[PDB]
């Protein structure tokens, strides 16, 4: 899976080691191993949430198969909430998750795309 | 609606206050209440536009139902190109955006989805 | 075509003149010309890929026709490999390439949209 988190909070507000621990957490709630889960964090951004330049964090998740129904997001949403919420001391209403589908055609990897 | 701003003019050359504009001008432009307006500006990047690493910035415009066909989306670049090229002071050959639509499905809020 | 990458090195240890050098590449690797090439590079992110936060980078890159294949992104992925592999210093196992058709009707340009 590909995680992408862009937030306001200054890096020095980011507590150290998320982008391990979100990994972590990604491979359990999505179920998909953590040798295949990718995190990238974007901190010291300039951003608006819901109209509010108070802290914030956007997260994109990308993966096969798991998050292409409102009933698998859902189940997703509760735990991301739950694990960033926390780890950030935010409240729910200044988080946003998007989901996106991929393909394995979609994929590059060690100089190829494997769509077996 | 989603908006990214990625721009290599630094920090210190993009005017303050620039994201809170941003979300009052997409709000009026796409036709959504500025409490569903999100932005996210990334300064400082190392970018080349057109093959020229002049000063430039890419936007990237995710929103349901209103960035779906090119009469919509034509009507939408007019404005946001005469908003950033003044409060950037860039030509209109510096800017560039990207339209994704989205469905309800793929947003995650307040800990789940809500696909009604 | 739309090229990003982001990375966890940080800005020092990216050789300078990357995104000028990336952008001839991609034209020649895309079969699209130079003046159409436009990259987007963003060092210093704290990034787990493969569940390690070892030096490493994600590249995504959007296209109008070429990027839409198997076949067509294999070909692609064993040339943008062999340039950032050598040009970053990192092995084969630390890049991932996520490739996006687009569509003429999400490009916005000089104002407007031409998707003749
Ligand atoms: O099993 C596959 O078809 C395949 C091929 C190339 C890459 C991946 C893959 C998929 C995911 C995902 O579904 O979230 N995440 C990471 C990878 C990868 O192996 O790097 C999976
Ligand atoms: O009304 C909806 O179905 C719904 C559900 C969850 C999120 C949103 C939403 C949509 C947009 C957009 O269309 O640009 N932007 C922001 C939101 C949001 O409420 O946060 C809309
Ligand atoms: O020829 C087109 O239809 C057209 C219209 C507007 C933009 C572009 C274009 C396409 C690509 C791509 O296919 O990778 N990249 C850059 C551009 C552009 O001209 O800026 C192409």
């Amino acid at each position: 899976p590909f995680l992408e988190l862009d937030t306001n909070l200054p890096a020095n507000r980011v507590p150290a080691g998320l982008e391990k621990r979100l990994c972590a957490a990604a491979a359990s709630i999505l179920g998909k191993p953590a040798d295949r889960v990718n995190v990238t964090v974007r901190p010291g951004l300039a951003m608006a949430l819901s109209g509010s330049t108070e802290p914030c964090a956007q997260l994109s998740i990308s993966s096969i198969g798991v998050v292409g129904t409102a009933e698998d997001n859902r189940s997703h949403s509760a735990h991301f909430f739950e694990f960033l919420t926390k780890e950030l001391a935010l409240g729910q209403d200044r988080i946003l998750i998007r989901f996106f589908p991929l393909e394995s055609w979609q994929i590059g990897k060690i100089g190829t795309v494997m769509a077996f």
